[PDB]
């Protein structure tokens, strides 16, 4: 990988780079394993030299990692350095999932969430992949979720013709019922914001969470995302989580509600594949 990657990392971290290896791509940026002179490995995301880039994209992740990472036994990687083009962080060597790690990860996530937030949203502009994500601070969840987590992606998907007017009306029924469906107000959590299995890197003693879309959110969101695409030892993670920060009564029934945001993002980003799941989940939320 780039001699330009190596240069940028040294500038940002102050550390000498001994090696760079390519590790593929995600959306609009390239991935690398970068090794420092003492053997320390770093995971590095980098936009190409000269390429135009989304306003505040890398910032959202750098700031989100810093903010999310201030809990005991944090599962969040440490950032070695960043700028609008480059993000260098701790390299994780994955391990197979184990039930022991799963229990420990449950505790890690509970402490992460319960660090708490002043409001829903965040002080920096958000992204979910390459899509804008509205982090405007809000004091109440139903309004935040409807206006900043559901409606923007619903309208976008409808505009692109991935969702029908009937699909839109179905999701709008949920929103109209939201101040019953929501359950009871609780404080905003520090949530990862995109916590599906591919963003969980298993370790011997827990797990590391990567690629956050971090903000003040409902903690049920992260657990619902683990459920949506599944996770090794999901029930052990949730059981251990519930030991230390028990979810509010009726959380299982609310899982579909909390899956509507990610599902709308998927329909936006990836198309029709996820439409029927969105519809089925909306129906399920309505009858929850
Ligand atoms: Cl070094
Ligand atoms: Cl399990």
């Amino acid at each position: 990988g780039v001699n330009s990657v190596a240069a940028r990392v040294t500038e940002l971290t102050g550390r000498e780079v001994a090696a760079v290896a390519e590790r593929g791509h995600s959306h609009r940026w390239h991935l690398y394993r970068v090794e420092l002179a003492d053997g320390t490995p770093l995971f590095v995301k980098a936009l190409p030299d000269d390429a135009p880039a989304l306003d505040g994209l890398f910032r959202a992740e750098a700031l989100g990692l810093d903010w999310l990472g201030r809990s005991f036994g944090s599962p969040v990687p440490q950032v070695a350095g960043w700028d609008d083009r480059t993000l260098a962080m701790e390299w994780v060597d994955e391990r197979p999932p184990t039930p022991e790690a799963a229990e420990r990860f449950g505790h890690q996530l509970a402490a992460m969430h319960l660090a708490g937030a002043e409001s829903f949203g965040a002080t920096w502009d958000g992204y979910i992949g390459p899509l804008p994500m509205d982090n405007t601070p809000r004091s109440t969840w139903p309004e935040f979720y409807a206006e900043q987590r559901i409606l923007p992606y619903l309208r976008r998907a409808a505009d692109r013709g991935a969702l029908t007017p009937g699909d839109v009306r179905l999701v709008e029924k949920v929103l109209d019922a939201l101040d019953h469906l929501a359950g009871d107000p609780e404080p905003p959590a520090r949530i990862h914001g995109d916590l599906w299995n591919g963003n969980v890197l298993w370790q011997d003693d827990g797990a590391v969470v990567i690629d956050p879309a971090a903000h003040g959110g409902h903690r049920e969101a992260d657990l619902a995302m683990l459920a949506l695409f599944g996770l090794p030892y999901l029930d052990r993670v949730r059981d251990a989580y519930n030991e230390v920060a028990p979810l509010a009564e009726g959380w299982r029934a609310r899982i579909p509600l909390h899956q509507l945001h990610p599902l709308l993002v998927h329909v936006c980003l990836f198309g029709a594949a996820y439409r029927t799941t969105l519809v089925d989940t909306a129906r399920a939320a309505l009858r929850a």
